[PDB]
């Protein structure tokens, strides 16, 4: 009853997915629907650009060249080393800390583009992520597309298999935890909720339209298991504004449904 209350007074939709990696005890509210990414598919991306790194030796300190054409609306990062370079390490730190877009379209180019980042995904168990086009593009959230989406369950079980499981190498794994960790956009949702000594990494969505933004994040407990969980809400008409409060408030809720 409360997600329903919650999503109802935002004027939308809501879905969660949150799971307990020790006693596998799970929130779900609208989990199988899909939602548009908006930018938290460039944790993913990072994620698949460590993958590659396991079998290409110093693909991270791979230094990328860029022009003014490869700058992109949001490229807070990537424009200050415009008459320089970055490496790709640099990269993919700019995509999932500071949604950094040019960072995101030359690690996608890298990558094969949309269809590579979701052969990736294939590649770890997961046949519901799709990415099929570029920033800016693929935030147009239009209600009813699958372009450009994922499921709350299906995200929070990638993110698991990334952050916590074996689909990354070790190193890799906690560089991607470490990307996470540092993430500079999301203090106003899934970390709002979160307890103040409790260690993050969390990766955000806003798409600009249709009520569409996100969260999804692996918190750590002190003294219990790693918790993981998505948040992302979209709503029906294209003026309707999305709230960073209803994600973090979803996230509480999500948080006491186990037991924090
Ligand atoms: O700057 C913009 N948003 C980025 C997108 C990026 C993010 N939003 N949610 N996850 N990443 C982010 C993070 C912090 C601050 C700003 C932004 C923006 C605003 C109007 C229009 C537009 F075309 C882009």
């Amino acid at each position: 009853e409360p997600f329903a209350k919650l999503e109802q007074d935002f004027g939308g939709s809501i879905g969660v997915y949150a799971m307990d990696t020790g006693s596998g005890a799970t929130v779900s509210y609208r989990a199988e629907e899909r939602f548009p990414l908006c930018s938290s598919f460039k944790g993913f991306l990072a994620a698949a650009v460590l993958a590659r790194s396991q079998q290409q030796a110093g693909l991270l300190d791979t230094p990328i060249r860029y022009g003014k054409n490869a700058l992109v609306p949001w490229s807070p990062i990537s424009e200050k080393y415009l008459t320089t370079g970055m490496t790709v390490a640099e990269l993919s730190a700019a995509a999932v800390q500071y949604s950094d877009n040019a960072a995101a379209n030359l690690l996608l180019k890298e990558l094969g583009g949309p269809a590579g980042l979701t052969a990736f995904m294939r590649s770890i168990g997961d046949t519901t992520f799709r990415l099929d086009r570029w920033e800016l593009e693929l935030n147009s959230a239009i209600p009813g597309d699958a372009r450009d989406t994922s499921s709350p369950r299906a995200v929070t079980e990638s993110l698991q298999k990334l952050t916590l499981g074996s689909a990354l190498a070790a190193p890799q794994r906690q560089q991607f935890v470490d990307w996470l960790k540092g993430n500079t956009t999301g203090n106003h949702r899934i970390r709002a909720a979160v307890p103040a000594d409790w260690a993050v990494g969390d990766k955000t969505g806003t798409c600009g339209v249709y009520g569409t933004a996100n969260d999804y994040a692996v918190v750590w407990p002190t003294g219990r298991a790693p918790i993981v969980l998505a948040v992302y809400t979209r709503a029906p008409n294209k003026d309707d504004k999305h709230s960073e409060a209803v994600i973090a408030a979803a996230a509480r809720l999500a948080l006491e449904g186990l037991g924090v």
